[PDB]
């Protein structure tokens, strides 16, 4: 059977996943899906998880109680992680207000075998809880979308997940 | 956002799900395993769902039970589907004995709205119930490892999956 770094060399990248945080309204969205574009622009294996392909599908059976906003989120973290496995960026937005709903998700990535990098990406726009040390911090009064996707675009290749 | 013609176009691929059925020891799990690396030789992306990373992680929760079985084989069946939607060929052999539960995740990948293609590929080797119209017909006394997995690939690359 094939070993996590054959697998990312044969296929030109390596997986991680890239978890946007913000405020509702920030634009966390917009910018998942350009990121996701622009990544598949360069042929580059990318898969946004958001409500639509999960909340109706896999998740069905999750309610609004907490019980079921915290299974929505470890759920989205092991889905997320079976991606990076397979050497696809997977970015999401998904709501998730508490650092301990973002941290749920990061160790399942970290406590890995693969050590698969777990990338939080604070999109800051003028009860939500803000990342105290995410990976990538982008103010949004000072960049548009497409200067955001340049900027995780470019930690992706300063890091080595995807080509130069 | 993208839609799933231009993923496909811009990433060389169509996604599917290939579903092998059969006895547990008709090998059915070793060709799941060379038909992923022969298909990553070819630099696409094929990714397996299998008892490892799947069970003890998004399906720790399940037990034994006949429901937690037929739930195990729903989420393996829409976790299959986005691997699929982000233009992976995704490749399982989990346990599955029954008509029925091949019929569930077959269900979910005709009714999407991509009409993503389920490969049930019977892997029929001298209480389990046999597919009657299977895509695929694999005889192991007459065909080898390699030969499935030719087998295999030649029918992505005729029903225009993957690239001659």
């Amino acid at each position: 059977a094939v070993t996590q770094d054959e697998r990312d060399t044969l296929l030109g990248q390596k997986g991680c996943t890239v978890w946007l945080t913000g405020l509702s309204a920030s634009g966390k969205s917009t910018i998942a899906t350009a990121l996701e574009q622009h990544l598949l622009h360069k042929k580059l294996h990318a898969y946004r998880l958001d409500g639509d392909n999960i909340r109706f599908g896999l998740n069905k059976d999750l309610g609004f109680d907490q019980a079921s906003r915290v299974e929505n989120i470890r759920r989205i973290g092991e889905v997320s992680l079976l991606f990076a496995l397979s050497s696809t960026i997977s970015v999401t937005a998904f709501i998730s207000p508490y650092i301990s709903d973002r941290q749920l998700a990061r160790e399942l990535h970290e406590k890995h075998s693969s050590a698969i990098p777990f990338i939080e990406v604070f999109i800051d726009a003028p009860p939500y809880e803000a990342p105290a040390n995410p990976e990538i911090h982008i103010r949004t009064d000072e960049v548009d979308v497409a200067g955001a996707v340049e900027i995780i675009t470019k930690y992706l290749a300063d890091n080595g997940l995807i080509p130069a």
